[PDB]
């Protein structure tokens, strides 16, 4: 399975790294998306881009390098893109699952669990996981809010792929 990074800053203080495992082996379409997303090799991606909701006790969610905002993204297929399995279950903190507007629409968005988000469970398709800087999603999680605005501008300032 690939490693994957990104690097955290907030306001443009370094938070350290994340490294994610993705789970090619249960849903390669959906690792291998994110993959090309983080190493840039498109020519566009996750890098400079923001974690723009992020609410304590839920999840931490980014993706959007088109609005920023929620609404926008762009996937390596064309077209948002099918679910591609339920396999993966959001069993707990550091789940990386895809963000969607419902059935059969992911993009780029995603988010990092930081508890069991069980509730979303077949709704929203869990691709990876956590295997470093667990701490830097909570420092992350730690300047989110009810709304999910965060209080510091939280920035993908490097990703990419590991192995
Ligand atoms: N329920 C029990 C108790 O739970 C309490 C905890 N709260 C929960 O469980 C809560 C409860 C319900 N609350 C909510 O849904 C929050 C929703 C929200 O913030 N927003 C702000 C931002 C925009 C809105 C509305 C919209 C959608 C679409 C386009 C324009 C406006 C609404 C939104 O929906 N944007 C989605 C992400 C999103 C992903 C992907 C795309 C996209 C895909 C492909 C392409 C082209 C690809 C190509 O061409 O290549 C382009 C874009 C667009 C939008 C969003 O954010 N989805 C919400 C979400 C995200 C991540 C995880 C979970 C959740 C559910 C949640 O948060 N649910």
């Amino acid at each position: 399975n690939p490693l994957v990074y990104l690097d955290v800053d907030a306001n443009g203080k370094p938070l350290g790294r994340v490294v994610l495992e993705l789970k090619a082996d249960v849903v390669p379409k959906t690792a291998e998306n994110f993959r090309a997303l983080c190493t840039g090799e498109k020519g566009f991606g996750y890098k400079g881009s923001t974690f723009h909701r992020v609410i304590p006790s839920f999840m931490c969610q980014a993706g959007d390098f088109t609005n920023h905002n929620g609404t926008g993204g762009k996937s390596i297929y064309g077209s948002r893109f099918p679910d591609e399995n339920f396999t993966l279950k959001h069993v707990g903190p550091g789940v990386l699952s895809m963000a969607n507007a419902g059935p059969n629409t992911n993009g780029s968005q995603f988010f990092i669990c930081t508890i069991k988000t069980d509730w979303l469970d077949g709704k929203h398709v869990v691709f990876g996981h956590v295997i470093e800087g667990m701490d830097v999603v909570k420092k992350i999680e730690s300047f989110g809010s009810k709304s999910g605005r965060t209080s510091k501008k939280i920035v993908i300032t490097d990703c990419g792929q590991l192995s």
